[PDB]
C-alpha cells in the first residue's frame, strides 16, 4: 500500500442533481469528517462519465496520489471496481454486494428492499387501490432492491402497481403524468406514487403541481432519502431516512480498519420512516 | 517559511439548511477547483454555532493549519473575522464592506442592491399592487442590500408594500401567511412575494401549497440564488442567478495573490434574471 494518507472517493457523477444531492453531500461528510479525525485526506473525483471516469482513477493508482478508495455506488460487472481489483487496491464500497468476489471485500448498505417494503406497506396503512413506483435509468442495485420491495408488498397485498422508468427531464416527465392525468383525478380510485430517490420525486412534484394534480388529495407521495428538502416540499414528503451521514462514517471507519492491519463482508445501516402530510389524510 | 499550502474555508454554520444550499456547494466548488488549479488545499469549517466555530477557527490559526481564510459571509460586529484582524491572518471576506477597517480587505460580492432592484422592476412589469418581500433573521448584509433595493423600487412605482422578518420555523411562517390569506385569495387585488434566498423560499412555497394560494394565479413568487431547487420547485421559480461557482473562483484567485505579494478592495460579479413560471401570469 502508499503511503500518502490519502483516500479516494469515487462518485457516479459531477452533475448538478448529483454533487447537490443531499445524499452525496451527507455521505461525503460522513467519510470526510472520520477520516480527517484520524490524519487522513480525502479525494473526491470530479470525472462525469464511466470512460473518463476509468481514466481519472487510474491516473490516481498509477500516480499513487491515495492510499484507498470508497466506491461510493454498487453496480454489477462495474469496470473501476474490476480496476482496483486488477491494481490490487484495497477499497470499500457503499451498497450491496453482487457477486463471489465481492466477499473479500467489505460493504456498507442500508436494507434497500425493507426500507421499501416499509414505505409501501405503510402507504396501504392510510388505504390505496393502485400504487406507482417511478425509476431512473441505469442499471442501479439500489433502484433493484427498492423495486423488489416495492412489488412484493404489492403483490402480497394484491394490488395493482405500475413501473415508470424516466429521466428527470421535464418534457419526459410531464408526458408520463400527462397520460396518467385521468385516472390520478379519478376519485373513486385511491393512488399514491412513490419514488426512487428525493431529487427525482421534487421533479415528480413540481409536474404534478403543473397538471393541478394535489397532495394527499388526489394522490399520496412518498420517497426516499430525507433530508430538509423533502421536509420543506410541496407539500411535505412521507420518507424513507436512509442515514447518509452515518453510512459515511461507517465506510470511513471500515477503510481506516483495513489501512491497520479480518474481513467484515457487510454493513447494514437502519433505516426510519419519517411520515408527513403528503401520505396523511386532512380529516 | 513552513506554509501549509492550504486555506480555511469559513461558514456561518454547517447544518443541511446551509450545508444542501447550492450557493456554498458551488462556491466551495469554486474555491476548491481554483485552489487545487494552484497546488493549494481547503479546509472547511464543521462548526454549527459561534462558540464551536471561534474555537475552531482559533485552533487552526494555533495550530497553523491553514496560511489562510475565507469568509463566506458578511456581517457588521463579526466575532471571527476581528479574531482573524487580531491574529493578523490573510483573510478576504466574501460579502458586503460594511466598516472603516474593511477597506483593508478583499471583498467579493454580488450586486445585491441592483439584483433585488431588476427582480423587483419585472414584477412590476407584469403588473401588481402590492409586494412582499420576507426575509429571514440575523441582521446580514445581503438582508439589508435586497430589502434596499426592493424598497426603493416599491416606492419609486408609489406601491403598496411590507417588510416580514421570519425564522424558517414552518408554523411561524404559516402564522404569517394565514393573516395575509384572505388578501392573497382576492381576485382584484394582484400581489407578489420574493424571499431572500431560494432556501427560505421553499419553505414559504410550502406553506403557500398547504393554504391552497396557487401561482402564479393567485400570488406571483420570486427569490435569490437559482439552482435545481428554483428550476424544479412547485411552481419553476423566477429568480437572480447570483453565479456562486463564479464568485468563488474569484475569491480563490484574491486570496492566492493576496500570499503571493497592493490590495483590490472590492470584486462584483453580476447577478442574471431568471424568468420562470412563477412569475408568468399572462
Amino acid at each position: 500500500t502508499n503511503q500518502t494518507y490519502k483516500i479516494g472517493l469515487v462518485l457516479k457523477g459531477s452533475e448538478e442533481p448529483i454533487r447537490l444531492n443531499p445524499f452525496y453531500i451527507n455521505v461525503l461528510l460522513g467519510i470526510s469528517e472520520t477520516c480527517n479525525q484520524h490524519g487522513y485526506g480525502t479525494q473526491t473525483t470530479v470525472s462525469n462519465n464511466m470512460n473518463d471516469l476509468m481514466d481519472e482513477v487510474y491516473k490516481m493508482i498509477k500516480q499513487r496520489m491515495v492510499d484507498a478508495f470508497i466506491l461510493l455506488y454498487s453496480k454489477e460487472n462495474d469496470p473501476i471496481k474490476q480496476m482496483l481489483i486488477d491494481e490490487s487496491m484495497p477499497f470499500i464500497v457503499i451498497g450491496k454486494p453482487t457477486s463471489d468476489i465481492d466477499h473479500q471485500f467489505t460493504h456498507i448498505d442500508n436494507d434497500n428492499i425493507l426500507a421499501s417494503e416499509n414505505l409501501t406497506r405503510h402507504v396501504i396503512e392510510q388505504g390505496v387501490d393502485e400504487l406507482i413506483f417511478i425509476t431512473e435509468k441505469g442499471n442501479f442495485e439500489v433502484s433493484k432492491d427498492r423495486i423488489q420491495g416495492f412489488e412484493t408488498v404489492a403483490s402480497q397485498f394484491n394490488l395493482d402497481y405500475q413501473i415508470i422508468e424516466t429521466s428527470n427531464e421535464r418534457e419526459v416527465i410531464l408526458n408520463y403524468m400527462q397520460n396518467l392525468h385521468t385516472r390520478l383525478k379519478d376519485p373513486n380510485i385511491k393512488q399514491a406514487i412513490i419514488s426512487l430517490d428525493a431529487m427525482l420525486h421534487l421533479a415528480i412534484l413540481s409536474v404534478l403541481y403543473e397538471l393541478n394534480i394535489e397532495i394527499p388529495k388526489d394522490v399520496m407521495t412518498a420517497t426516499f432519502n430525507d433530508s430538509y428538502l423533502t421536509e420543506i416540499a410541496s407539500p411535505p414528503q412521507t420518507c424513507i431516512d436512509i442515514k447518509p451521514r452515518m453510512l459515511g462514517q461507517q465506510a470511513g471507519s471500515a477503510i481506516l480498519n483495513i489501512l491497520k492491519n479480518d474481513v467484515i463482508e457487510l454493513v447494514i445501516i437502519d433505516t426510519e420512516l419519517k411520515i408527513r402530510k403528503s401520505t396523511q389524510r386532512e380529516g
